[PDB]
């Protein structure tokens, strides 16, 4: 089989995970999605001239046994750490979702992506300058993006399979 990349979003209720996720797979703004339906999704890619497989959890926080939510975290090879620019809250829980991931997977070497999204709202909350801070930090990626436009998707979840294989080659 062609290569497949287990990817994870994770991040704040209502950030926009579900969002962002369908419009990787769909191609579509969905503008309500039951906050609490956890699904997984494929779709074959070409990314830097690899076609490959996208295999993508989108996370809906708690889980029935706390056991689940260890298991997609060390299944899954690469994580979309989810903030809203409008949401002061969901930027902060983003030290607790580097915190949790790196302890399951008991690595320092993690691919992460650090994303912004809605980013096409006037409300601001939280400025570029305080999300690239943290990103430089964590020495991640950071890009803000628009489930809605679309901005910035691919390349978010694109660069994530990147950070994936810059893992491998070690
Ligand atoms: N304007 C705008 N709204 C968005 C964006 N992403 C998500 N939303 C909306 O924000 C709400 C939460 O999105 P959802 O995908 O359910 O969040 P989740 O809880 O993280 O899965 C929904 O009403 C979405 O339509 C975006 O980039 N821009
Ligand atoms: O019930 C939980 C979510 C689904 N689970 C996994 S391991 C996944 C199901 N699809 C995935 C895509 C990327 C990473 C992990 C997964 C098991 C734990
Ligand atoms: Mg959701």
């Amino acid at each position: 089989g062609m290569t497949e990349y287990k990817l994870v979003v994770v991040g704040a209720g209502g950030v926009g995970k579900s969002a962002l996720t369908i419009q990787l797979i769909q191609n579509h703004f969905v503008d309500e999605y039951d906050p609490t339906i956890e699904d997984s999704y494929r779709k074959q890619v070409v990314i830097d001239g690899e076609t490959c497989l996208l295999d993508i959890l989108d996370t809906a926080g708690q889980e029935e046994y706390s056991a689940m939510r260890d298991q997609y975290m060390r299944t899954g090879e690469g994580f979309l750490c989810v903030f809203a620019i409008n949401n002061t809250k969901s930027f902060e829980d983003i030290h607790h979702y580097r915190e949790q991931i790196k302890r399951v997977k008991d690595s320092e070497d993690v691919p992460m992506v650090l994303v912004g999204n809605k980013s096409d709202l006037p409300s601001r909350t939280v400025d570029t300058k305080q999300a690239q801070d943290l990103a430089r930090s964590y020495g991640i990626p950071f890009i803000e993006t628009s489930a809605k436009t679309r901005q910035g998707v691919d390349d978010a979840f694109y660069t994530l399979v990147r950070e994936i294989r810059k893992h491998k080659e070690k």
